[PDB]
C-alpha cells in the first residue's frame, strides 16, 4: 500500500504516455540518476491544467539544466491526452509540448501518491520531487482552483541539487 | 473531522489547542480562535537548529503582509514551551532566535504533528511542512519540505490572496498567476477568451 | 435496488445521477429521470478511440426509433464531461465523434460501470454494455461485447419492442 | 479461473462436464471437448415450455451456419437428462420440441447455471443467457434476456464471425 | 422447527409451499392446507426415468384409503411442474406416468428435498424418503430408500392407523393390525 | 465415512464397537465383524418397557429367516449390558424378556444412538430406528418410528431380500 | 448457580428434578424438596452391578441415624427408572438390591452425573461421588471415589452432624 | 496431563515441584520423588489458625500406618515456608503446631491449589481437600471439605489400604 | 481509578479493603478510612524473615513523626492476618517482629500486590514498595526496592513534608508568567 | 527485555542508543556501554523550565562519588540535544543550567521515557524517574516522583553501596 511521502521512496510506477506524438510506456525507473518532477493535473480539456502544462514545458530545458526531468499525470487516457496536444492552445489545448503526459486511467497512479480525489475520479494539483535514488524531497498540494508555480519548481531542484552534491544545508543567503 | 484523521487538502484541518509563546509570556492558542481568517500553519523540527531560524524570521517580518490578507501565522514544533520561550529571549550570540511577531506553539505531545502528517515517528520532529487553512477550517493547501531547503513567504502569499480570490470572485488561476494576472472563468465558452489573449 | 449490488436481469437497476454531455452542454442525468420510459444505457470504453463513435453513430440515427417506441438511449464511459464534450467536438471527419442526439453521461469515478459490472478494473474503462431498464427500472435485457467488436441497434430496437408488447399483452 | 467464479467477458469461461441429450442417446460434453472451436453455450429456463422450442429450434436449422464458422453450439437447461431426452421425443406439434441438431444438456444438480451466473436461485431455473466461447476458452460475449423474449440466431453468428475475424487480423 | 432446520422424528415438519400438478392443472400445495390431517409426503424419483412408477401408481390407487383414515398422500421430485405435467400426460403404455390420483410437487428449487433431508446435493435429485406428519405438523415416522426398491403403501397405511389410534386413546400398540378397513 | 458424521443412505455406516449380550453372557460386537452379510440394526428406547419386548420377540423369532437371507439382526439401546443381561434373565412372572436368539448391544455411552441419528438428548434414549446396512458397509435403508408405534419384522425381510435381488450375484433378472 | 457449572464446595449445588423411585413407585424428586434439610447425594456406576448394591444398603439401613440428623439420603445412577425399580424389585439373594428406603433417581440423559462433575464420559456412568448440600443449598462436602472401592455411612453421619454444629454454634 | 488441567478422579495428577519444611529445614518436593508409592496430598487453609494442627497431628502421628501400606503423606497450605517453619517452631500449648513428620508444603504463588481444584480465589486459601495418588500417578480419591469440619485419618488409610488391595487382587 | 488499573504516579490510588492486624487484633482497613491524610503504604515480601522486620521497627518508632506531618504509615503483605498476628507475638529476641504501632495488612488473595504492580507472580510475594497516597487518593510517589536493600524512614519523611508544603503553596510563578515579563533593561 | 517491555524491578533494563551532550558535544551513548558499572538514569526538568536546577546539579557535583563506587549517572529529558546544549551552555548567572559533569541524554522521540514508564503521554514530558541497573543489566531500584518534590542524591549513594555490596557478600 504505496503512500507517497517525503523522507520515504516514490511509489514505482509504469503508465502509457504520450511523448512527442507517440505512445509509449514511462517508469520511474526509467529515470533513476536524474531528478524527477512528478506533476498531477485534474482533467484534460479544462482550465487551470492546460496553462500548467505548458508553463512548465516551455522551461523544460530549464529542468534539464539543473538535471530533472518533468513528467505530468491524470486519470485521463492516453488517447484524451493525445487529442489534447492536438488541440491548439488558444482553444484550450496544449499544441505539441516536450514533456510525458502519463495516462492514469485505472486510477493506480494518483491513489500511490495520495492525491485522488475518490469521489470525482480526478487527482488534486499534486507536485513531487523525486530524486535519483527514488526518494521523496518535496511535497506540493494545491486546491484545483489555483494553479502551481514553475519557478518554485526550479528553487526546489537547484537547492536539493546543492545540499545533495554539498552535503550540507543551504547556505544562510541562498538563491537560485 | 473525525478523530484518526490526517490533514488532507479539500477536509477539514485537524484542531487543535497549544500552549504558545506569544511576545514572551505563554498563551493558548487554537485553530477556533481564527475560524473566520485564513491561517498559515508551518512546522519547523527544532529550536536551536540549522534552517528553521531563516525561515521564522522570514515570516514573521511578513506577519503585517498576511494580517493584510485576512492571514495569520502559526508555527509549531515539538519542543517545549520552555525551549520556545527561551529561543526568542535568548541574545543572539547565545544562539538566540530574537522575538517574533508570530506564536510559537508547543507540540511536546506531538498531537499536532501527527494529525498533520508531518511528523518523524523515529525522530520526534516534523518535516518543513506548511499548511493553509481557510475561514472555515478547510485545508486548500499543502507544503512539505525535506530538512535541507526551507520554504518561500512569497509562493505562501501568493497562495493565500489566490484563495482569497477565488473565494470572492469564484474565477479560477492559471499557472504562475500574480495578483491582477489575467483568470479564467470556469465555463468552457467564456474561458475561450483567456486562451486567446494569453496566445 | 441495495448498495453494493450489480445489475442483475429481473432486478432493480442501479441507481445513477451522473454528468452529461447534452447538445454540447453539461446537464445532470439521472436515470429516475426517466421512471414510465424504456432506457436503453449502453457503456464505450474511451473517448478518441474507434469503435466507440461508430456505434454512438449508429444509435443516434436511430433516436427517432427509439422514441418512437417510448425509448430513451444513453451512453456512458469512464471519461470526463470535459474530455466527451470534446470528442463531439472534433469533427467525425478529423477522428472525431461529431455533435450526437443521446446524452453522454460520464463516469469518471467509475461507480456506474462498477454498478453494472462492465468495469475492466485494470483498465479504468468500460466494456461494451448495453442495458435495457423497463419503465419500473427492472433490468430486462444485458449484452456485454468484448472491445473488438460493436453492437447492433436493430437488436436493441427489436428487444425494447418485444418487452414493451410482453409487457401489455401479458403473452410472450 | 477459479472454482466460486462466475462468468465473465475477457475472462476463462467456468468448465463443465454434464451428461446430454445427443440425437436420442445419452453422451458426457464437456466445454474441453470443443478447444479450438468457437462455442455458443445458450440456457433456456424449461422442457416442455412455449418460448424455448421455437429457439432451439431456430439455433438447431442454424447448425451448418455455425459449424462453417468454426462453431458449436449447445443448449442446457436445469431439467434432467430423462426429461429432456422425452421433451426431444414429443413432437412439436404435440407440444414437443422434436429432434435437434444440438447437444442439449441436463444441470439438474445447478452448478453449470450457478458458475454461468443465469441461475434464478429461488425458481431453480436458468435465464436466457447466451455465451460466446472462443477457442482459447475465453468468453467473448454475453447476452442475457428475461424470459419472455427470445434471442437471435443471425445475432449470434454474426458476433462469432466478427471475433474470428478479428482475432486473426485487427 | 427453525429455518435451515432437517426433518426429525417427534419435531415439526418443516413447513412448505411449491406449485403441483393436481388432475392436470397447477395449484399450490402447502402443508398448513391440511391441519388436521395426517400427512404421508414421499419422495419419487425423477420423471420419466428409466425405473418405473409402479410405486406412484400404488399409492395412487390407494388414495382413497388414505383418504378414509384422514390422511393425505403428497408426491414430490425436483423435477419443475411442466415436466410433471408431462410425465402424467405421457401414458404408461408409452413410458410415461399418466393421471394419478395425488398432488405431484415441483420442487425445482430443492429447498423441499433439503429440508426434509433427501437431496442429493451433486446429483440434483431426492432419495425415496416418506414422511407421515400428524395433525399438528410433528413428524411420526421416517423412511429413506436407497433408489432401488420401492416402500410399500400398505405398511404406510399401518402406520398412519396405528398413530391415529394411539393419539386419540393413549395406548400404544405393539400388534401388528391388518390395515384397509372400511370407513 | 469421517467422525463426526450421521448415519445416511448411501453412505458408509459409522462404525462402532459395543458391549452385547449374546446368549445369557457379554461379548464385543462390531459392524466390522460382519462385512460380507446384510446387518439389520435395530434400536429400542428401554429395557423393560413396553412396545420393545414384542420387537425383539418378533425380531429374534425371525433370526434364521434373516439368517436365509444372508442377514445378521442386532439389537441396541442405552441400558448398560448389566440391564439387558438381567432383562433376559428374569421370569416373565417378574416382567422378564426371557433369552432372544439376536444380540442386545448396550449404548450406555450414547455414541451409537447418537452417530445413527435416533438418540432423544433430553430423555437420553433411542428412537424406534431401524437401519440396514450391506456387505460393503454401505447404508441402504432407515427406518424411524416415534415411541408409540411398532416395526414391521416382514418389511425389514423383505427389504434385505429386496436388495439382495439388486445385488444379482450371477442372475439377470426383469425390471419386474 | 449458573448454567454449565460444576458442583463445587461453598457454591450453590446444582439443582434437579428427575425421575425417582420410591418405595417402588415414580415420584419426581428435585433438590428444592428438602430446601431446609440436609441432603446427602450418592452416585453409584451401574445397577445389577456388585459394590453399588452394598452402598446402598448399608445407607438405607442407617436412615434412621439420618434422619435424627434433619439429613435426606438420595442416591443416583444413569440407569432408567425401569432397570432401577427392576433392580429393587430384583432380591439381593437373587444378586439385585431388594426394597430399600432411600429414593433412587434416574438420570438417563446424564445431567445430573455432568452437572456434579461424576461423569465418565466415554463409560456413560457416574463414579462413586457424594455430596453434602446444606439447608441453604449450598455444597459442604465432596467425596469421589474411583469405581472399585466403596463409600463409608459414618463418614457421612460425622461429615452430617458437624456442619450441624458449626452451623449452629459457629465454631 | 496437560497443562491447565483440574486434579479429576482416573486422571493423571497434576505434578508439581515445591519448597517444603522437613524437620526444621527446607526441602524441595515434588510428587515424581514418589513414584511408586502411593501419594496421600492434604491441604489446609492456614498457619496459626484451628482445626488444622489437630488433623496435621493425627496424621503425624499416623505417619508409621501409611508407611506400612506405602503410602507418602503430603501436606500443604498457601503459606511461604518461613510461616510454616513457625508455625512448626511454635510450640502447641502455645496454639502453635509442634514438631511434625509430614512434610508441610508451600503453595505461596497458589498454583498447587489452584491445579488441584481447591484455591478459594478471593481469600487465597485451600479448601480442606485431600487426594490419594495411586504410584501410577492416578488420583483415586478426592474429598473436599468446607472449611469448619475437618478429615478423618481412618478413612484416609481405608482407602489406601482398599485401593492397594483391589490393585494387586482384582474385584 | 479503573478495575485491573495499576498504581501510577499522578492517578487515583487503586482502593482497597483489607484484614489487618492492629494492637494484637483484626480490624478491616480501607484506603478510605485515612482520606483527608497522607498515606505511606509499604510493602513486604515475607512474615518471619530478616530486612522486613527491621523496617517495620523503624516506620513503626518513626509513627508519631508521622502523624505530625498527618500521615498514617501501612505496612502490608501476602502472609495472612494469622501469620501476621503471630509474626508479632513472636518477640524480636526470638526472631520475631514484636508488637508495633502500625498496621499490617493481610494480602492473601494478592490483590494489593498486583494492583501496585509489586508481586512477584511466580514467588507469591511483594517487591518492597513504597507508594505515597495524598489526601485525595492521588499516588504522589512510588519506590520499589529489590528484596536486598531496605528504604530509608527518613525518605519518606521528607517526601511527605515535600508534597504538604506543595499543596499549600502552589506553583513557581503565577499563571502563564514569566521571570522577565514585565521588565525592561538595555 | 522483549520490545514493548517497562522496566521492572528484576528484571533486564530496556536497552537504549541516544544522542547525548557530553562537554558540550554530541556522542551516542548507550546502556551497553556501561555494562560492567553500575548505572544511575535520572529523567530530568525540561530544559529552560522555572524550576530550582539544583537537584541536576547536585548529582553532577555527585558524580565523583559515583564513579568512586563503580557508578556512571546519567540524565535524560524529552528535549533535543539542541535544547539541551542551549542550556548547559547558557551559564547559571544568566539562567541556565551550566555545563554538567553527567551525560544529558536526548529522548526527542519519546521510546526512553516510554520504555522506563516515566512518560506522561498526555503532556509530552517525563516524570523525575530515577532508575538503578546493575552491570548484569537487570533494574535495582526504581523512583518515581511526582513534578513538585526532588530526590535524594544521598539516598542513591546509599542505595548502589546497598547493591554494590549485598552483590559482593550475601547480607544486607
Amino acid at each position: 500500500g504505496m503512500v507517497a511521502e517525503v523522507q520515504k521512496q516514490a511509489p514505482p510506477f509504469k503508465k502509457t504516455a504520450v511523448v512527442d506524438g507517440i505512445f509509449e510506456e514511462i517508469s520511474l525507473e526509467k529515470y533513476k540518476g536524474k531528478y524527477v518532477v512528478l506533476a498531477f493535473v485534474p482533467l484534460a480539456f479544462s482550465f487551470v491544467s492546460p496553462t500548467e502544462i505548458v508553463a512548465f514545458s516551455d522551461a523544460a530545458k530549464k529542468f534539464e539544466d539543473q538535471g530533472a526531468q518533468v513528467l505530468f499525470a491524470s486519470t485521463d487516457s492516453e488517447y484524451s491526452l493525445l487529442a489534447w496536444t492536438n488541440l491548439p492552445r488558444k482553444d484550450g489545448g496544449l499544441g505539441p509540448v516536450k514533456v510525458p503526459l502519463l495516462a492514469d486511467k485505472n486510477h493506480s497512479l494518483s491513489r500511490d501518491y495520495g492525491v485522488l480525489i475518490e469521489k470525482e475520479g480526478i487527482a488534486l494539483r499534486g507536485l513531487f520531487i523525486i530524486d535519483p535514488k527514488g526518494i521523496i524531497r518535496h511535497i506540493t498540494i494545491n486546491d484545483l482552483s489555483v494553479g502551481r508555480n514553475v519557478n518554485e519548481a526550479l528553487r526546489l531542484v537547484e537547492g536539493f541539487q546543492w545540499t545533495d552534491k554539498n552535503g550540507t544545508v543551504l547556505p544562510c543567503n541562498w538563491t537560485p
